């Protein structure tokens, strides 16, 4: 059960209308979030709507993938998280599907925080999936 499916999202930036964060959590492999371009970190988070115990994330990257990123959680109250905890990070990402597991943890929000690009564009995800 993908806990992210159709949940609310927020992003650091978007490339264009139609590339918003909600495109990463619609279950459609032919729609994507895409960030603005450049060397800045970029991010997308999902509000899971309730505390969940999570242990797996699946990312489906577009060609503009991250070689370095982290998966982070927040347990803040409300709808505007500010305190993030890294649960996983890599500097060897290879794009396409990234199937990530980590110690089971409570989370109300999950963030991809992307910090090194594979390309000179931005970052883009067809899908960002979250599982127990």
């Amino acid at each position: 059960h993908n806990l992210a499916l159709n949940k609310a999202t927020a992003t650091s930036s978007i490339e264009t209308a139609g590339h918003e964060g909600d495109k990463a959590v619609d279950g459609n492999a032919a729609t994507r979030w895409a960030s603005a371009y450049g060397a800045s970190p970029q991010w997308i988070y999902i509000n899971l709507g309730s505390t969940q115990s999570i242990s797996r994330v699946k990312l489906n990257w577009e060609d503009a993938y991250a070689t370095a990123y982290s998966i982070q959680v927040s347990n803040d109250s409300g709808s505007t998280p500010t305190n993030w905890t890294t649960v996983y990070s890599t500097t060897t990402g290879d794009g396409a599907i990234d199937d990530i597991t980590f110690a089971a943890t409570n989370a109300k929000f999950v963030r991809v925080y992307a910090t090194t690009r594979a390309t000179a564009y931005g970052y883009s995800l067809w899908e960002f999936e979250v599982y127990g």
